[PDB]
């Protein structure tokens, strides 16, 4: 969510007309820490991101494999019988 | 002549209205060096000034010691004679 610090720095850019005024110099510390945290976090994510070589794995086969489901008629009774013996 | 740097710093204080403005920031170096030079020079003069114990010395006796010069009359001729034999 770098957009949040982007808008925050834009809001500071609205009021930081002068470096000398303290009316707004207090929030410079917040920007100074949050920008650095975002920067080194992004660097860590970049270094990790470049390093992956495998991006997927074959999942375990499903409990049941789907089969053609052509519309049936009047099979409910014998299906129930098959379940009964099963 | 500390008055010179005094007036110079007053002239800078006329423009010292804004820290942010840098047009006048160039002369800050000149003030920064001249004030320090005056300060440590003054400190050296103070340390030397406190240390004197003797403040005068008896001069060598003059070639001639003045004597009463009461107004004289008609002594020029014999004064010239005295100079002649002297």
């Amino acid at each position: 969510q770098l957009d949040a610090i982007d808008e925050d720095y834009s809001q500071l850019r609205k009021y930081s007309c002068l470096g000398q005024c303290t009316i707004h110099a207090h929030r410079r510390a917040s920007i100074g820490r949050r920008v650095l945290e975002a920067l080194d976090e992004a660097n860590k994510l970049i270094e990790e991101g470049r390093r992956f070589k495998k991006f997927g794995f074959k999942p375990l086969p499903k409990i049941v494999d789907p089969l053609p489901q052509i519309k049936t008629f009047g099979l409910e009774t014998m299906l129930s019988q098959l379940y009964d013996l099963f």
